[PDB]
């Protein structure tokens, strides 16, 4: 029949969906979410072969283990154990597009288990088998005997197997495909993997069964009264007998309860349901669920007979929470919502698609850590545990079906085709039967990437007629279609329109305000964090918090999807899409993440932090305004700490307890401030403490911060005549100076300062030079490769013009005898192929206290590509512990992502100043920074700064951070003037003009001295 | 796999859902509508063998041909050839309801055909069978290997047998299953019938081909300009040579073409269809399609290489129009339609569910000729010619999915259940991507009695999103749901509500103005034509015509679902549920028809012809004005005849031409009237005749009428003294007159004239009585059996109160004599063991001229149920050819059914004064008699009458007509007063109050003479 080869059949004999069961038959371990013990585990050994195409399985592994099979453990990706390569692929099929056939030679995964079941479980009741995730179509066989048929990798798959099961021994054989037609409904942009990658179960029900329960809850005006309505649907033989209590409760106080025998409300003509009933509780003054304060209540479904006998029971987490549009604003109880969310792929770099419970805490913890407060399921129903703690630890959550078409040209071949209409309602529908419940899922998503398509109109509707307590969203077809409640774009920029044909991404300010539009805007995808990224980052929160109907949006994206892979030495390493050999590969494109694989945090994430705090503050006098964003707490576990320093020398510090009632203001007036008497700029720096723990976080997290400068006190005080001359020493090679046992050696040929020596030892590997590039980011790159370039790509326009290749030619090297110092004058040209690209023009002069003070005026050609940096660069060779400055810090920041960075001075090993992205660019800079010192080297200016063991040309030409070796010395370099990182996305310019250095005409002044 | 027990599974390799197609290799061809050689009828004889279940089929049947089988003609319903019994039911399921398994004995008709395939057929292109209709599912084979598998009854069925079939000899093998999981989704109530019913084809289209194409026609505001819009697909390999051609015709005249190679414009980010174009055609002042006038075009797809090499033509009929639905009104081309529709199902008596063309232009011009102008495919999508009819004489068509579940408990059990959304999306999905191109196609139905479930509010979004140039409608949950643009109710009366729990129908005008009610309201069904029906027809009419938001219905049915059975001499009868050993069955409900079986009318017919005119009047003094209905078309067809009569006695008549613009007015100002001589009543009439034959009817079509009275002179001049004076002759047991040769006898035991003579001849069988009671029509027995009793039914409370069993006790009977005449005066109680009903006073005057002045008073009870009739019954020893009287007339009528009659001298043969209804009950009736005259008798008065071979008595014990026998002498019912008919349904009381026999006191008088 070859049912993974027509979209007609989706599954076969399979049961249907509902919401999370367990069957309790006892009602207080319902209560108390206990484990039931009618609810087995069957995760752990399994036998497993792998195979060519299902041609090739023998007939024997239905009846009998195969010898030749391993044993693995399952829940598992059978290629993260190395059976074939995991193929990653951007915008293109990994497989022929040609629907609904998929390769002949299709990768076959036998999976078996001999399993013991108690004979009480088959004498009574319906015993069934329940595959939590089966990538991406499964046959089952029990005892040899065909049970049936599935697809959809991303929800449960159900079968009843009470006629199939013995006493005793049993032994399960699954053929899992890792193509089938439903390949075409996932087409994520991901590693595609395949297997039993998430639980299976076994589960127990008696005959007569709870099949379906919904539970809703409605509200009064002002959300101090709350009606609970519980509709409970029944399997099995109907008698009079039969009752369904449903049970409220906090924590151990029963608040509501209600019974009734089964029989439902007249519907039409016919009557109603005899085999549903439809139980509502009062609540007075409900404890209202939101990610602030995840209020919950438990619900119990008893099914009993009259006399007071139990049959089963089931549960749910219950969240006492509206979501509705009004006026084109998403309100969460009335309140209009400030989305801070990221998009979270299933991912872990060992264990591939396989999820757990301490991974998914650890990367609650850190998202409420970093002030996210959503997440959106990108791109597929997720394991049904994340739920359960998103309901739990406190987070808005949007699921979205397990539909993805990005191949099919054009994107919407498959959802405007009405063939299609029933895989898709399948992923759709089956999403809501299991989901419905929960109350940390506040919107349905219809997918993505898959255009716009008739399907999706006909499936909004079905969500809306079924389920009216959730907008539904989908960005497909231009983000604004009939299909969606919420404008989501991905990518959409704040200021910028970018006007494709049919599919326009206008300004999100310009997008709200189109003729006839009144919906709310929530981009589904935006910031892409490919890298060295977040810039701009801040422009989408200014942007954010002025419009009422910009609600937010969800980062791209949580984590880089990097998979471990071991060298020769069996050392580990963090690969990407090409390194497992498969072709066609889209490279680094699966690694856009916040954290690293491991979930270490990328210099990006504080900004996230920072920009999405939950207090914000202004300073007039000497009175602080603290504003809550909160919409429904109170500030009571809050303490605000400020902090005075002079050019980091603190001052004056102190702590005010926060008093902040939601949408509040409270003014803290600060206590007179001594004057000082060293010249120098006066800053206030304040903190937002947390004093008791959290379930989501320590004792003394800092949730907020922000600096303003204070008073600036110039210095006018000249500095004491030196008692030291120093001399000029003038060969035909060297322009040479002279203080004590210190030289400075300036090369006549080069025009640049060569060497220096304090005594004997000499303090360059390299000369100082002018340096006009950067090791290209992954947003100077964009999609452009050595096969494909794509001339628009800074890194390409750079590269064109010249500056990666441009030679200095010297204009001018003279020295000149001051009264008190010695003045070096030089002047460069850069060139390429006749074209001069830019000018240096300099003076050193050196004094008798040993300070040597450089003055840097650069010219940059007006029609050459605006450069990456304007600065100097050398190769130091001392190689020193520490990293001491008096800047921004103490995180890697660039001039358009250095708002979360603090003005201070700063001490870090020197490992901290360099961060291993996978794909090494430049990277580490600190940016307004005044003073710098590493080891004996004292710099003082007004400059930014990288310093590492790894120079701009090996980062460049290395394409792994596990193949760069340390250098002999220390690579420093010191520019006046960065350009800005972007990150609107990574596949277009995403620099904004106020960040790329087109001023023509630049300057910068330092000064190097001996600390 | 037993697919048939699987609603997953709904199609096995069936081809996609297209426009009807030809592929014509000659575009004049394709232009004209000539048959095509690449369109094969497979048409006529074949083999079938009948089994009791699938199992019961020998594997030998794929290979070779059965001995046993019979030789047949396809297409037909296997049970018309009696194998097997037409099962017919009304609410309940012929099935155990149990979803979605079916019977275990599951009757199975094998089909087979040894046909010819021409090489040239399969050396290149593309070789598809079409199977238009089956019912309900098959499994398909060629040449013993299997092909596919298909459900729904409704629609083509298209597999592709290029691979199966071989150059030479053929064969197929069909087997057809009666039951399946698409029976279902098929519970319609008519006769439960199976095979290959529809047209059976090979098509053979080239590899490079037209596969979809869609016509769309827009229009500016005063419908001056037009814009033609074909969206055309193909499949094949796409070349940059290939072109699209779309010429549109008007008769033998291009108006417009256009041509474009493939590829459409930019749909989303992958950009557009390279397999599809879209053309798009300007036509000015185009020709309107309407009812009125069915203009139309021809529009010509031809795919074609750019150097002019025809590939393949394909074409459909055009009608510019538009349907919209603007401020609570459906419009057709910018004005409010008005809906003379009729419900039809596709019946025949002998081929029972096979359809013809000699039928459907039968149906079609009889519904014309009877002023309807529209036709609801009550409840599937039709045979593919009826459109094509449709298109081309002018009728609007509400076009059905095959759904309806009414058997389900509740009703919308599986349209509320997502895992019933595949299936049920491919029965409107199929249905629109067939006939969306037919502009007869005005309104999509979602299908019928299935309650309301989100599956019909998905699908109703889908056809919404794919086709906005059409309303959707849905009666289901309740005719006002969210799932249709029209209110659409059935069986909702006028002025009366119906207030039912959770679906209540509202009176109509009621309906149009509950709060927030903004949308038309178009009955899907209403008027149920059972029996002796269509009483309160004009009520709908008056009401339709005065609400503007009421913009009519659809009249249940067009024809009775009887089928023909013959008894010992081989005569042929009418035989309904019931008649051919089903059980349990639902009686004589298949027959609802506004015609008989065989298309003669039944008396309803001319009721509705009348209430549906397109002309109304008005009178004032001698000024007639006539309005038009039409809203499109002058009457340029149309000659106005009056006549003026005094008691039918011509005195003047005339022509007048109309000439009436639609929605327009014509005075019309009649000649000076002479007086008459005579005393009595003068009539007009009107009437409006077609001079020339159309398309749809003869010259002298009368299309409408009306009368009014005018002038009446009342007889005051004393009629001259007879001279003779009759004589009074008693004995103990009569009273006995004398006048000459004439003499009446009244018996004093009984109170009754029980015998006449003239001469020796007797003039009576059985004595003249009162009669309160008639033979029950179909209304007034309901849903009421002999084993289900039914109290509220109008033959239950009369049975109850003892109507049928009163006798007459005598209270008076007294002989006087008068000057000139003799009086006898009488008085009876009817009484029910000790109750008395009703009394009837009267007296009796024979005078010297021979005539009997009968006056009659009547006291009904009032407590009793109001009787059916207040008149006099006898058995007249006379048998005579002709009735005449002086009345409305010619046809039968009745108090709420009367308004098509007129008063005239009518005169008809006494068969024509019996009405063959197939239940025979009370019929025939005439009401506003002023004149009767039979045989040698007249009566004279202000009554009703029927007159017939057949006693009230053997038209109530009789259940079929053709078991009806001719009794001596003619039975004679005269009424002062008869009760209504009802039937706004037949399944509850719906006699409206105005037609009930309330008053409690009746008075009558008659004049019987002689000749
Ligand atoms: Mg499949
Ligand atoms: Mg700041
Ligand atoms: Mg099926
Ligand atoms: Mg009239
Ligand atoms: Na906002
Ligand atoms: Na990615
Ligand atoms: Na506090
Ligand atoms: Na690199
Ligand atoms: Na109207
Ligand atoms: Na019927
Ligand atoms: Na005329
Ligand atoms: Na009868």
């Amino acid at each position: 029949r070859r049912d993974w080869e027509n979209p007609g059949v989706t599954q076969l004999n399979r049961l249907a969906a509902h919401p999370p069961f367990a069957s309790w038959r006892n009602s207080e371990e319902a209560r108390t979410d206990r484990p039931s013990q009618q609810l087995r585990s069957l995760n752990g050994e399994w036998r497993f072969a792998w195979f060519p195409a299902p041609e090739a399985v023998p007939e024997s592994w239905l009846e009998c283990d195969l010898p030749e099979a391993d044993t693995v453990v399952v829940p598992s990706n059978w290629q993260m154990h190395g059976y074939d390569a995991p193929i990653y692929t951007n915008v293109t099929y990994p497989i022929t597009v040609n629907p609904p056939f998929v390769p002949t030679e299709n990768p076959t995964g036998c999976y078996s288990l001999t399993f013991n079941v108690d004979e009480s479980w088959l004498q009574e009741g319906q015993t069934r088998i329940i595959f939590d995730g089966v990538n991406s179509a499964f046959h089952l066989w029990c005892n040899g005997r065909w049970v049936g048929y599935g697809q959809d990798s991303r929800l449960p798959s159900e079968f009843d197997l009470s006629a199939f099961l013995r006493a005793g021994e049993n032994r399960l054989a699954v053929m899992v495909l890792r193509w089938s037609d439903g390949s075409y409904l996932e087409d994520q942009d991901m590693w595609r993997m395949s297997g039993i990658f998430r639980d299976v179960s076994l589960l127990h029900k008696p005959t007569t069964q709870i099949s379906d329960f919904h539970v809703a809850t409605r509200f009064n005006d002002d959300f101090s009264r709350a009606v609970l309505e519980a509709e409970v649907q029944m399997c099995g033989e109907l008698r009079d007998y039969l009752r369904v209590t449903v049970s409220l409760w906090q924590g151990e106080t029963q608040v509501a309860s209600g019974t009734a025998p089964f029989g439902g409300e007249i519907i039409d003509e016919r009557g109603g349901y005899a085999d549903r009933v439809t139980l509502r509780l009062n609540v007075e003054n409900p404890k209202l669920w939101s990610a602030e304060i995840p209020n919950l209540y438990r619900a119990v479904v008893e099914l009993h007979t009259a006399d007071g006998t139990l049959i089963e029971a089931e549960a749910c987490d219950v969240g006492f929470r509206e979501v509705r549009i009004e006026n084109g604003l998403l309100l969460l109880n009335g309140k209009p919502l400030l989305i801070r969310g990221v998009n979270r792929h299933e991912h872990h770099p060992l264990h591939g698609q396989v999820m757990d419970e301490q991974t998914m805490v650890q990367d609650i913890l850190l998202m409420k850590q970093n002030n996210f407060n959503a997440v959106r399921c990108s791109h597929y129903p997720n394991h049904p545990l994340w739920y359960t703690l998103c309901d739990r630890y406190g987070l808005y959550v949007v699921d979205e079906a397990n539909i993805q078409t990005h191949g099919m040209v054009p994107m919407n071949r498959l959802t405007d085709d009405p063939r299609w209409l029933p895989a898709m309602s399948e992923r759709v529908t089956r999403m809501v039967q299991r989901d419905r419940n929960h109350p940390s899922v506040i919107i349905w998503s219809l997918g993505n990437e898959s255009g716009h398509g008739a399907n999706h109109d006909a499936l909004y509707r079905w969500i809306k007629s079924v389920d009216p307590s959730r907008p539904v969203q989908y960005e497909g077809g231009g983000a604004d279609t009939t299909a969606t409640d919420i404008i989501c774009p991905m990518y959409a920029r704040v200021d910028e329109d970018q006007p494709f044909p049919a599919v326009p991404k206008w300004s999100i300010k310009k997008w709200l305000s189109l003729p006839g539009e009144t919906r709310p805007l929530i981009l589904c995808e935006y910031a892409h964090a490919m890298g060295n990224s977040l810039g701009g980052f801040a422009k989408y929160w200014q942007a954010f918090r002025q419009y009422p109907r910009l609600q937010g949006g969800f980062v791209w994206d949580w984590v880089d999807q990097s998979l471990i892979k071991y060298d020769e030495n069996g050392n580990p390493w963090s690969a990407y899409g090409g390194d497992f050999g498969d072709t066609p590969n889209d490279r680094q494109f699966c690694m856009n993440g916040l954290v690293f694989a491991d979930r270490t945090p990328h210099p990006a994430l504080t900004e996230a932090k920072h920009q999405q705090q939950f207090f914000q503050f202004r300073l007039s006098g000497q009175t602080i305004e603290v504003t809550s964003e909160y919409l429904f707490r109170h500030s009571d576990n809050e303490l605000l700490h400020w902090m005075v320093a002079l050019d980091g020398k603190p001052l004056a510090s102190g702590e005010v307890p926060l008093d902040v009632a939601p949408q509040g203001k409270q003014l803290i007036e600060l206590p007179e401030l001594p004057q000082p008497e060293s010249a120098g700029q006066l800053w206030l720096t304040v903190r937002v403490v947390q004093p008791n723990a959290t379930a989501w976080s320590e004792a003394g997290h800092i949730s907020a911060w922000q600096q303003w400068r204070l008073a600036e006190n110039l210095s006018v005080t000249l500095p004491a005549a030196s008692h030291a001359i120093p001399h000029l020493t003038t060969s035909e090679m060297d322009f040479c100076i002279e203080l004590g046992n210190k030289r400075w050696q300036f090369n006549r040929q080069s025009g640049f300062l060569s060497q220096m020596w304090i005594g004997d030892k000499k303090q360059l590997l390299t000369p100082l030079r002018d340096q006009f590039t950067r090791a290209p980011l992954d947003n100077d790159i964009g999609v452009s490769e050595a096969t494909r370039i794509d001339p628009n790509a800074w890194v390409e326009r750079w590269k064109a013009a010249g500056h990666y290749q441009a030679e200095a030619a010297l204009l001018q090297c003279t020295a000149d005898t001051l009264a008190d110092a010695v003045l070096i004058t030089t002047a460069h040209a850069w060139q390429h192929q006749g074209k001069t690209l830019f000018i240096s023009r300099k003076t050193y002069r050196i004094d008798g206290s040993g300070q040597m003070a450089i003055t840097v005026d650069v010219e940059v050609a007006s029609d050459t590509p605006h450069p990456a940096r304007i600065g100097l660069n050398c190769q130091l060779a001392q190689v020193a512990e520490r990293v001491n400055w008096l800047g921004l810090g103490p995180q890697e920041n660039y001039p358009d992502r250095l708002t979360a960075a603090c003005f201070d001075r700063w001490d870090l090993p020197l490992s901290d100043m360099y961060t291993p992205y996978v794909f090494p660019s430049e990277n580490g800079l600190r940016c307004g920074t005044r003073e710098l010192n590493y080891g004996p080297h004292q710099w003082r200016g007004d400059f930014q700064f990288n310093i590492s063991r790894y120079s701009q040309q090996q980062l460049m030409e290395t394409s792994h951070r596990h193949l760069l070796h340390a250098e002999e010395g220390t690579w420093l370099n010191i520019d006046g003037f960065h350009m800005g990182i972007g990150g609107d996305d990574s596949w277009s310019p995403s620099v904004s003009a106020e960040f790329q250095l087109s001023a023509g005409r630049y300057h910068y002044q330092l000064v190097w001295c001996q600390k």
